[PDB]
């Protein structure tokens, strides 16, 4: 069970609130859209259809009641534009900010647009929220912030130098958030994600995350590439864990705010083991080439998640193996 | 001696310099020096906190031939196309364009962010793609933040205390990342409260020295935010010009590095009001309020790094600096 979460969701259903999800047509955003509409919350959504999709919002329509859906007001717009950020914050209680351009390679290839999206856009949204005097503010940080720090597991206090323009932007999100707490008393929570996966994560496009990437390759019967030696390790975290933690953070005690928390499970899968898992779970649904290391890459990733467990009563319920089983059906229906 | 050695070689084989923030306090002082060295100079400013009249002044201090190898473009660092075009044929970049003032950034962090981050990145990236010989940018002693140790060593850094402080720390991190992923080595200069000729005395954001000088001349109130025991390493302008040039022409091993630019002296605000007063009286010529929010408490540089790797010689200290600066202010404000 996820008791605290269970309690807070109950709390929400009785006294519903108005939420803003930026990046709401994206992977994590539309997943938050699902849960929040299933709790009868009023939700304002903001996306620009950069990496996000209309079909993800169309999917959530089929997944919820028409009554629940009529409380969703979606706005097409850009976080890089301040006035739209201000317009979108009117009467908002809780801010879940997921809008950004991900991908470490994307940021090497084009650090300028990545900067405007992930720094300027984050600040537009943060400032607008402080000005609107929202009840809470939660934003997507990253495990990439750990940079070249060698120790495992990864604790929130200890980071190294950033290895990618992507990492810089996300780290900058944290600095700004902390500084907003210092100067305005606006307390936020930053969630450092550790490779999230699950339903609605884009398998198409040159910048696809590894799990939906390999899944599409394996299904079609194409080559599956391993960047380096495959001993590179990750703490893959199924979406529902991220969903739990965003909501936990939005209704967190005040003393629990102005904090950074790892969002993961505490596990360590190498890229070799992962291929094996994505092979097995696709077999039971009835249907390898090594190259050089990706540049600006983090080597090993494993979260120490006890801070979230401690302060927020986070209870991670879904490990990678169970996560893949729940996700593979969705990907088959998607690429058929 | 190394600085004087360098400046001579510059006279003999002049290089092309890009100065961003050329119409501002530090930038215009760099202009005057470079033009006195017969350097080809390209200047970029948007006249935000800068001034056409600062250029006019430099024009009067330098011959008309030296003034003809100055190409000024009015424009904004926030626009990448202008950052790209201004890099044409450039040898050395001195990046000085930014919006200072901690209080400015508390009222309006979005605007401070756009210029100090977006604009900085714009100019970093263009120089990287232009393949210039060097890139040196203005960093800040503010990025020491809440770190209590004295003196201030480049390595030992605390939490930033303001939006302005963030932007200037971000400049360092991006510079580090560009060295990492693109092999483009830069130098960041942590300036420590610079003063001298052309530091704007007007407006709500004026630094202590020009502001206090202005008010003492006008008989207005002189305000000390808090203790008066709040302390700084006031750096005379000619020391900064020296570092900028030493950094522009560093050997490869001295690049991808950060340097404190200061003198190594600690001066309290109480002491400063006395010093400025002393120096104004010699040219034939106080209320306590609350601490300024997001202020750094004590600031004093250890400048041993710059001395070792860049052969820096901190020449002018507070007193001689004020004596050199005071006549400029009287003539200007009159
Ligand atoms: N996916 C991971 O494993 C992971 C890990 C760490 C951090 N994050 C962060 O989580 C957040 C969501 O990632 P995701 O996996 O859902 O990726 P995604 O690309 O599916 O979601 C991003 C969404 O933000 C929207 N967006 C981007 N720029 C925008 C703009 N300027 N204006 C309006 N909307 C904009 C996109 O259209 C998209 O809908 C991002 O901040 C990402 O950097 C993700
Ligand atoms: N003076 C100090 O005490 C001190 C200390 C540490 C760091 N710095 C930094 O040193 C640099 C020089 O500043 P200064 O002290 O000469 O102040 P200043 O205000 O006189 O100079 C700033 C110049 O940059 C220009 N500018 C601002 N935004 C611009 C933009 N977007 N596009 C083009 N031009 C723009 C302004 O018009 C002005 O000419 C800045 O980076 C400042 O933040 C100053
Ligand atoms: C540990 C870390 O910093 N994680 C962050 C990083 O994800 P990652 O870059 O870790 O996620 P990813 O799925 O892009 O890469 C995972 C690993 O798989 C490798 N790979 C990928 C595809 C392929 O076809 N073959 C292959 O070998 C890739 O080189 C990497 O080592 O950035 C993401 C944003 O996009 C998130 O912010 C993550 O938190
Ligand atoms: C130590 C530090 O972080 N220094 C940085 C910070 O300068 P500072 O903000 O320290 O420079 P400043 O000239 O604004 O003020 C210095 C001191 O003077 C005090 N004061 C000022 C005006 C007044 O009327 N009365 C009064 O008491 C002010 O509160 C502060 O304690 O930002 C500058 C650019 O903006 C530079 O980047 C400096 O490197």
């Amino acid at each position: 069970y996820m008791s605290r979460y269970e309690e807070i969701t109950q709390q929400l259903i009785f006294s519903p609130k108005t939420w803003l999800i930026t990046g709401v047509a994206g992977f994590i955003g539309s997943n938050l859209l699902e849960k929040l509409l299933k709790l009868n919350q009023v939700v304002i959504g903001l996306d620009n259809f950069s990496t996000g999709h209309q079909y993800n919002l169309d999917e959530v329509k089929t997944l919820v009641s028409t009554e629940q859906w009529s409380r969703f007001c979606f706005i097409e717009g850009d976080i890089r534009d301040l006035t739209t950020c201000e317009q979108v914050m009117k009467g908002v209680d809780h801010v879940l900010h997921q809008a950004a351009l991900g991908s470490v390679p994307r940021s090497i290839v084009d650090p300028i647009t990545t900067n405007a999206t992930n720094i300027t856009g984050f600040l537009n949204i943060l400032h607008a929220a402080k000005n609107a005097q929202v009840q809470s503010f939660t934003y997507a940080a990253s495990s990439s912030t750990y940079g070249d720090h060698p120790a495992l597991p990864k604790v929130e206090e200890n980071i190294g130098n950033p290895l990618s323009p992507y990492a810089v932007t996300k780290y900058v999100n944290e600095i700004y958030a902390q500084v907003y707490a210092r100067t305005y008393g606006f307390k936020t929570i930053g969630l450092r994600y550790f490779n999230v996966f699950g339903r609605r994560q884009d398998p198409n496009g040159a910048y696809a995350a590894v799990i939906p990437k390999w899944t599409a390759a394996m299904l079609k019967g194409d080559d599956v590439y391993i960047n380096g030696d495959g001993e590179t390790s990750r703490d893959f975290c199924y979406i529902d864990n991220v969903i739990q933690m965003n909501i936990l953070s939005a209704l967190a005690k005040d003393s629990a705010k102005d904090n950074i928390y790892n969002v993961a499970v505490g596990d360590r899968t190498t890229l070799n083991e992962l291929s094996g898992y994505i092979y097995d779970e696709l077999n039971l649904i009835h249907h390898i080439k090594y190259r050089e290391f990706r540049s600006g890459d983090v080597r090993h990733s494993q979260a120490d998640v006890t801070k979230a467990i401690d302060l927020l009563k986070y209870r991670p319920n879904i490990k990678i193996r169970e996560g893949l089983r729940l996700s593979m059906p969705w990907y088959v229906r998607f690429l058929k």
